[PDB]
């Protein structure tokens, strides 16, 4: 399960190429984050010369997920790969592009933007 | 997985409540189905008075599978219980009403009247 020190892929053109989970958002005891959770954490690699650098600590929600979701009618999705999406305080995205399918589960958390912007969500 | 002896649900109004797999087509070496194949079974439930009786042999669809599918998008779908819908040598279904969700990969082995009629397709 994706927790503190677990690798994320970005699926954005933030810049950020892979984070580094410190935390799940969401209150005491939180530990595991899945589809549409928001994690802070710590960029580990980024293309040089941009807007967000390696080191720096940003907020992401998480767009796919390996576990996957099990959903109310009788149907389970899940991914090949855990990634994430970079974004700002109000949901939004900071790239403006989003690379690869997302869950729709993101819809019900209020990620708008990021499921307009989706190549195709499932 | 679904194989000889396995049993299924059916997810349509033919009147077959549960069928018994006796084969996969397909093929000398066929053995196990997922979604898109087709089995040759026998009806162990039915409702009664109805077209199709217990002790049948039908033909049907594999629609839905505990064991799913993995995609060319990185996506791995599975479902909740191991599902069928009886049709005809040409393919259509037998009965009117299809229930449940069903995979979209059953587009590409041309069951298009099933997807029209599902409630949704996955």
């Amino acid at each position: 399960m994706i927790q503190q020190e677990s690798r994320l892929k970005v699926a954005d053109n933030s810049g950020a190429r892979e984070v580094l989970v410190i935390k799940v958002l969401g209150g005491s005891g939180r530990r595991y984050a899945n589809i549409g959770d928001v994690v802070v954490a710590t960029v580990k690699d980024a293309t040089p010369g941009g807007v967000v650098k390696k080191g720096q600590v940003v907020k992401a929600v998480v767009v796919r997920t390996k576990r996957g979701v099990r959903r109310p009618d009788g149907s389970y999705i899940r991914f090949d790969e855990n990634a994430c999406v970079i974004i700002r305080d109000d949901k939004s995205p900071r790239g403006t592009r989003i690379f690869g399918p997302v869950a729709r589960e993101l819809r019900d958390k209020d990620f708008m933007k990021i499921i307009s912007l989706a190549p195709e969500v499932i």
